[PDB]
């Protein structure tokens, strides 16, 4: 169903839907691991389905249609605790590349594409445990796609080899994120 911001479980999958207070976003949970989002001149929002908690060896499948009109990501997205980390394995994106706001540490060739690996520090920013300073890890896929499988271990291990430590996993979803843009997306996770 179309729901308001929050977290929970739907048809066997964890979901999280968050936004910054700006309107224009409609997030809808569908059957199984499906969800859809339509946004018209939103602010920042993140919504998707997956698992609570995630694991460090999950092979995540996703498929659907992704039509961003501006700044947006389609990623495997999640958090760890001790250390507190917000991470992304970006499979597709709109007009804004994460490389802008981040620093590059290396590359990994995974699931058919090279990904560039970055770290950034979020200072005094919102998080799963409230306002906090924490690191952000990124793998950004060079060849954008709308379906396939992501072997998360490929990325977590590559990050580790670059000195990026991950804590105990909290949630792990396939999420559509938007940032002051418009767009539409419909995705099934498994
Ligand atoms: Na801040």
């Amino acid at each position: 169903q179309t729901i308001q911001p929050g977290t929970g479980y739907n048809n066997g999958y964890f979901y999280s839907y968050w936004n910054d207070g700006h309107g224009g976003v409609t997030y809808t949970n569908g059957p199984g691991g499906q969800f859809s989002v339509n946004w018209s001149n939103s602010g920042n929002f993140v919504g998707g389905k997956g698992w609570q908690p995630g694991t460090k060896n999950k092979v995540i499948n996703f498929s659907g249609s992704y039509n961003p009109n501006g700044n947006s990501y389609l990623s495997v997205y999640g958090w760890s605790r001790n250390p507190l980390i917000e991470y992304y394995i970006v499979e597709n994106f709109g007009t804004y590349n994460p490389s802008t706001g981040a620093t590059k540490l290396g590359e990994v060739t995974s699931d058919g594409s090279v990904y560039d690996i970055y770290r950034t520090q979020r200072v005094n920013q919102p998080s799963i445990i409230g306002t906090a300073t924490f690191y952000q890890y990124w793998s950004v896929r060079r060849n954008h796609r709308s379906s396939g499988s992501v072997n998360t271990a490929n990325h977590f291990n590559a990050w580790a080899q670059q000195g990026l430590t991950l804590g105990t996993m909290d949630y792990q979803i396939v999420a559509v994120e938007g940032y002051f843009s418009s767009g539409s997306a419909s995705i099934t996770v498994s």
